[PDB]
């Protein structure tokens, strides 16, 4: 819903992200929030604003909430639930010796639940990766920046061969046909699981985007992480079926996750 900046306070700088500067602050006094100032020239504003009202109506505990927006000025402001521990990728790397596999599987339940809610609303992410997931003060993981890639003007960020396109998280049908589906978000979730159990290592770190695309196209798949059990690996590997219809839905995935958690007792 629209927010009068009168009701906001800027308290600290969190840094500049892919879509502009971000700061920590307070909304209506009692709400810790992160206000992002949208880089000018980066977004299709009208389309993004209209879709923002939709992402406002998406609510789930494991999804970084959108509390409102300031659109009658530029740069547009986006007021979101504040995640004290920052990006999940850097959270994974900083506490490399402080995560037990039970906490890792928890982080996977969190992501899978958020993506199952997004699946059930027939809403696509289009860029699921650890760098777009955030962690709050209680170690809980939440998805964010969902559907944001739909509104980027830079063609490098959108085209299959763009220099900034996340090939290493993309399914074969996204690289070859630009066919986005919940199944491509599932492929991406598989890669994300690999990020989690790898404690934040870059998938195919030493591959050019092209080399990755071709290897993926010919059957190469990420190696089982050291901290991943044969059951966890089975789940993230099942996310990477060549045939989209052969990949299990996020609901079936969450169930498998819960089965592994139960067997981890
Ligand atoms: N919410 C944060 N909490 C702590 N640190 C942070 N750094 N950056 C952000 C951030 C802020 C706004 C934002 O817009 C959104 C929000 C939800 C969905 C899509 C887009 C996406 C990310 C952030």
């Amino acid at each position: 819903m629209e927010i009068d900046p009168k009701d906001l306070t800027f308290l600290k700088e969190l840094g500049t992200g892919q879509f502009g500067v971000v700061k920590y602050g307070k909304w209506r006094g009692q709400y810790d929030v992160a206000i992002r100032m949208i880089r000018e020239g980066s977004m299709s504003e009208d389309e993004f604003i209209e879709e923002a009202k939709v992402m406002m109506n998406l609510s789930h505990e494991k999804l970084v909430q959108l509390y409102g927006v300031c659109t009658k000025q530029r740069p547009i402001f986006i007021i979101t639930e504040y995640m004290a521990n920052g990006c999940l990728l850097n959270y994974l790397r900083e506490m490399r010796h402080r995560f037990q596999t039970q906490q890792l599987l928890e982080m996977c339940k969190d992501v899978c639940e958020a993506m199952e809610y997004l699946e059930s609303k027939q809403f696509l992410h289009r860029d699921l990766a650890a760098r777009n997931c955030l962690v709050n003060d209680q170690g809980v993981v939440k998805v964010s920046d969902f559907g944001m890639t739909r509104y980027v003007l830079d063609d490098e960020y959108t085209s299959s061969t763009g220099s900034k396109f996340p090939v290493k998280w993309a399914s074969p049908e996204v690289l070859m046909y630009s066919k986005f589906s919940s199944k491509s978000d599932i492929w991406a979730f598989g890669v994300l699981m690999w990020e989690i159990y790898s404690l934040g290592k870059m998938p195919y770190e030493r591959f050019t985007n092209s080399e990755t695309a071709e290897h993926i196209a010919q059957g190469l798949r990420l190696p089982r992480p050291h901290l991943a059990s044969e059951r966890v690996y089975t789940i993230m590997y099942s996310c990477w079926h060549e045939k989209a219809d052969e990949r299990p839905s996020f609901k079936i995935l969450l169930s498998n996750i819960l089965d592994v958690m139960d067997e981890e007792s």
